[PDB]
């Protein structure tokens, strides 16, 4: 996916 928990 594309953003979850680290999209840092």
């Amino acid at each position: 996916f594309s953003x979850l928990a680290l999209c840092a």
